[PDB]
């Protein structure tokens, strides 16, 4: 607006997610875990079966699982991770950095390195505030898989 005696410059909270989104999927994984990883048990209270169901999958297949999340194809996997509460989805992702962290998931090939435009996001999220993180988070995480309900 022309109204610019210097008032708003924008969301940043909108600013981040978006250029979370322009992400390709490997990256947007890789920053996903980073972000989680470091918040650790902050973003829920201190589901459980879809976590089963893909900490026992071959490398390999959780790659296909994880990629298929970040790129909302309707899979099995999409569809009851998407058939989820947005708030289950926080404590789903919390758990799953932790098997991503203790090695037992794999997000992201195993040649993969964040990208310059990668390494930028994550570096604009982290810097974000403690709050504005955790809502960047929920709303990046909650756009995953597919709604069947929806």
């Amino acid at each position: 607006f022309s109204q610019a005696f210097g008032i708003q410059t924008g969301d940043a909270v909108a600013s981040t997610i978006t250029v979370f989104q322009a992400l390709s999927i490997d990256d947007q994984l890789a920053v996903l875990w980073y972000a989680y990883t470091e918040m650790g048990r902050s973003i829920t209270p201190a589901a459980e079966g879809l976590l089963n169901q893909i900490k026992q999958m071959s490398h390999a297949e959780q790659l296909q699982v994880m990629r298929d999340l970040a790129a909302k194809n309707n899979t099995q996997v999409s569809r009851s991770y998407g058939i989820l509460s947005n708030n289950t989805k926080l404590a789903f992702w919390y758990e799953l950095s932790e098997l991503m962290v203790k090695g037992f998931v794999v997000p992201v090939p195993t040649d993969y390195k964040i990208s310059r435009d990668g390494s930028q996001v994550l570096e604009a999220l982290k810097g974000l505030d403690f709050c504005q993180q955790i809502t960047v988070l929920r709303k990046v995480v909650a756009d995953m898989g597919v709604d069947p309900l929806a």
